């Protein structure tokens, strides 16, 4: 007990082709785990619902399923907020109530459901590691619990509990651990409380801030030297700052950050965390809000300057999720225009798309930054086969950076240029050094038959109508 | 302990062969688990003693075995109830004791004996979710406790004890889950006081009633609008009523069931249960003693009816079990004429028969109802080959469904068409289309010379004689 | 040998589950060769659901644009054409190769069959495709090609039969013993035939071919096949004989032949998949590639057993009558507690029977009652509020991404 609290959570989910982003696969239902806290409230995984066009919620001792209600949805934290009409599904539940972080090598106790089964799965282990790091992956680390116990679909948004009853988190199935090294990991209490205290404020998810920077470690004693920094200093140098992190341009390369919020930094990163425990800085900036400003204190040509910065979410040129909305693709003679994300590679390629993807993506995907916050890796997906569109076949995830000689900044823009082109021709510029040209006249009036070919309703996706 | 009150059950079985329905297969013998209870009883599983010829006792610390009675036989709660004459068997054991319907997540343990083992063998688990289900499959879906212990052979039979050293009912290897699954469930104390209590009043078992419907859930807000729920009302909507229910033809298609018995039904047939805990309606039904009445209140045109209506056995056109009797054929010329079953079905398609055998059985077996009180589907089994049925020899499980153009009701009527036929000629007409014609005279002539040839003591089961 | 042609297909097939879409883009690589009278012979699996075949000579550097003249599905062989006169101025392929390549056993032997059992398909003896496609099949398909100008497929006496090996059976029916023949069963009510023949007829013979008591007429010496044999080998619309013995007297028809009409139906000639909608409520019709979409290769066994009655058993009774289906429900408010509606039998609309999609999407669009009551299979209903249910459907089609409410062939 309180195992009357974790529920099963049936949602269906209605999942866009990033592939053939004109479709909407197949209805599928899945199974997960959650629970009852506080104020008519359940939590779940953000993963269990993505998608979701319907939930239900079932309570272990009751056939009966609850239509539920998705109040916020926390991708980068996989947290999910739900609440249920029905008044029946509270009643006589007592709540789930949240216990303090807890400490290395605490006992742990994860409660939820096995995979298709109805009956409560209960799941020990001990706390084995404080930890920063993706939920979603290429998305922004945050604060987690390592725990020795695996998890697999099923318990994976289950509460976890301390040995006084108290929930220290919601358990999250590891990303990348095969199910045989029995390692798990929960989300813990401050990111919950980060999430929760978001939604109340703002009525809505506002996301986790970054600040912007990549850094390289200062642990030489010449490079400290070089660089003026007295011997009691240290800190770490920025390599680089984001072109879309604006209120961070008043930083710059070869800085030197100090400290952050009074805290001070070390050498390798790391800020105190508790009594002989020490954590990477970047914990003192995702514990605050989108909108909230940061001391930066930072050496810049041996002077010390302080700074304080409005924090901002993270903006990827190959985002690692696009909330839950449909990809946008363009389309015209059968060429198939649509933009990169990390979905599309994954649709692309499978699970191992960071080996199997072409290199010019993957250098992007690990890469590039986002010069402009508008900015999207625009590329040909496919070549819908036509009279229209004869030798270029074989043409597949290839960049377009420019059409009649201006660059390609995104695809609503590359669907304006095609729209308004009053040349004779259509020239796209591709990657490797190869172009595309397309009598426009022809081009555009080949396109409907082919829509009609494959079914597609429309030659571009709503948002460039 | 208490263990010496759990005994192992030897028993002679002499099953009938359903394939060739004049046979008994060769005796063999089993063993499984049982209990000794109060007042001169030992309680084990039905399918343990099914088809007895004799039954054996043995306590664990003696090897002597001790000739047993089998008082009653409940074949739909898997129970049987046996007693003892020797008083040596009796003497120097403390009974078994009954507990309370335990609570989800109670600690039960199983005791009963391993397969082919002569030891006490203790298995452990939890109460993991109440349940209605199916003992016998196609059979009546009684109240039980599903438990996360796997069962097997052998130890079905055995008590369950609670932490408080009471037995809360009898073990009960899954029909439904391969072994390693481990999953099993315990036939709970209600029902074991139901079939007692029955026996007790009746002298022999008389069943688990069934109001003799088939339902739709009313979770639709405008289904319930447009038949005239208030907005207070819920329940479920009557699809199909069994012909041969007579007290339930008072109720009528499209009726709305509001309650039973005054326990509100709610629209997905659950009803409540105990704290936090709903379960379908027919546990109200089941927990009732055939020939008992219940208050049904219905919707009807939008109007609150109130029935009282004597509940009764179900008859199920093709049964899933006919009571350890004989099964009934006849035979003419070496056509096997005999009557459809589950056992029927399971021997001759084997355990994957709802898929193996022929489609138009298998419609009869989900979805028909028996229209009359002494209905059978009525199958040509073999030919039993001779020169008098040249031409017909591969008819295989093909349902008869008329003779000289008369109706075939069961076979009982056909085996009277049959003797008493005057025509020329003997014509069926079975399924797809087919016919089977005899020269009458000729055809009753040749059965004799078959039943020698395959050493068929009788034309016909004594039932028919 | 510089007749044998390059195939490249590329193919878009429909989603029997999910009918308003066409799944992605694929390729195939065959062989084909050219013929007489400016045509191209190839398989009919390496060019079904083509979107663009293209052909290359031997030795050429040019893919020619084909058009594809017949498909014959029944018999796994297509036959195409290119417009353009320098394809045609004055054995295959290896699977990436453009270079010719010559090959298991040749000999080795061991709608209705062909009977013949044990780089690259499509080339030319007869076609290959990976046994060799048989020229007395090629023939029939080209003769019924160079005659109706399309592909028509094998004509079938609509009727299913029962042995008549018994004495007394044969003697109960009047037959004198030097008779042979079959017993109809039953007559496929869209047939011709239906008309002039009657169940319990014998059928004795086929333009003057003698029918044994198994069903089978002669073929070669030592051996014999099944009289279906016999029909086959006609055209479509061709007439044949039919003598049969009907109340111990002999008849004999003149009945013209005609296609098969299956209630479910074995293929649907690469047309789209048909779907109407209305409140997330997807109604399609069943055919066996649907069966095969829903459930798998062994449908046959997994699909429901109402649906595998109709799909062994059942007969049309009508030309149009279709076997339609709620195909599943796409969950939304308006159909809260319906969702586990799947593959489940529509048998009326408002008191009125379906008996085809068209049908029941007309029923639909003319309703003015306030409520729309679908009676389905399992004595279920299905309720929804007329205005509503309507008002509905867009939105349901907007999420997804489904662009009308029906199949183009049900605004007809």
């Amino acid at each position: 007990p309180s195992m009357d609290a974790v529920v099963k959570v049936f949602c269906v989910h209605t999942e866009p082709n990033f592939s053939l982003p004109w479709q909407r696969k197949r209805q599928y239902s899945s199974g997960s785990s959650g629970f009852i806290i506080g104020g008519r409230r359940v939590l779940t995984n953000a993963h269990s619902v993505e998608h979701h066009t319907q939930v239900k919620l079932k309570k272990r001792g009751s056939d009966t399923k609850y239509l539920a209600t998705v109040l916020a949805i926390g991708t980068e934290c996989d947290i999910a907020l739900l609440t249920v009409t029905d008044d029946e599904f509270w009643e006589g539940v007592s709540p789930v109530e949240f216990g303090d972080l807890p400490a290395l090598q605490d006992a742990v106790t994860v409660v939820g459901y096995p995979i298709g089964g109805d009956t409560i799965s209960v799941t020990s282990g001990v706390v084995s590691r404080m930890e920063i790091l993706s939920y979603v992956h290429g998305s922004t680390e945050l604060l987690g619990l390592q725990i020795d116990a695996a998890i697999n679909s099923g318990n994976s948004g289950g509460p976890a509990f301390n040995d006084k009853g108290k929930c220290v988190g919601i358990a999250f199935q590891s990303l990348k651990h095969e199910d045989a090294e029995n390692i798990g990991y929960v989300i813990p209490t401050p990111v919950i409380v980060h999430f929760i205290q978001d939604y109340e404020k703002h009525d809505k998810y506002t996301g986790f801030p970054v600040l912007g920077i990549e850094w390289q470690k200062m642990e030489n004693p010449d490079l400290r030297k070089s660089m003026g920094m007295e011997s009691h200093q240290k800190g770490v140098r920025i390599r680089r700052i984001e072109p879309t992190a604006p209120e961070s341009q008043v930083l710059k390369p070869s800085d030197i950050i100090l400290s952050f919020d009074g805290v001070n930094i070390a050498n390798d990163g790391t800020v105190p965390f508790r009594h002989g425990e020490r954590i990477g800085f970047s914990y003192l900036i995702s514990q605050k809000y989108t909108g909230d400003s940061a001391l930066v204190k930072v050496l810049r040509n041996k002077e010390i300057l302080e700074f304080n910065i409005k924090l901002a979410i993270h903006k990827r040129l190959i985002p690692a999720h696009i909330s839950g909305k449909p990809p946008s693709y363009f389309i015209v003679a059968g060429f198939v225009f649509t933009t990169v994300s990390v979905p599309y590679l994954r649709s692309e390629y499978g699970k191992e798309y960071e080996f199997d993807a072409p290199v010019k993506l993957l250098e992007k995907h690990l890469h590039a930054m986002a010069q402009s916050v508008d900015e999207q890796l625009v590329v040909v997906s496919q070549v819908l086969v036509s009279d229209i569109n004869i030798g270029y076949e074989e043409i597949v995830n290839t960049q377009v950076v420019a059409f009649n000689g201006k660059p390609v900044k995104n695809l609503k823009g590359l669907a304006g240029m095609v729209e308004n082109c009053e040349d004779e021709y259509m020239k796209f510029n591709l990657d490797y050094d190869q172009i595309v040209v397309l009598d426009t006249k022809t081009a555009k009036e080949a396109t409907l038959d082919i829509l009609t070919t494959h079914c597609i309703p429309s030659a571009m996706s709503d948002d460039l109508k």
